[PDB]
């Protein structure tokens, strides 16, 4: 009498955007 | 008769956080 | 009686790459 398990769930949300990158290199000398 | 199937499962875990951004624009001259 | 709820879905896609970093430090003199 107990039925089979239901269908699988949906694939999860896409992940959070990554953090901002490092600062660019220091500029050339003045 | 056997019971009906269960409901659909839960959604998967969200994706991992993406990679870090590229380096910022280069610094200006000194 | 109805069956147990289905298994969990697969994990999500990884996230987008972050934005560009801060503007670089100005150079030496």
């Amino acid at each position: 009498p107990p039925g089979p398990p239901g269908p699988p769930g949906r694939a999860g949300e896409p992940g959070l955007q990554g953090p901002a990158g490092p600062p660019g290199p220091p500029g050339p000398p003045g």
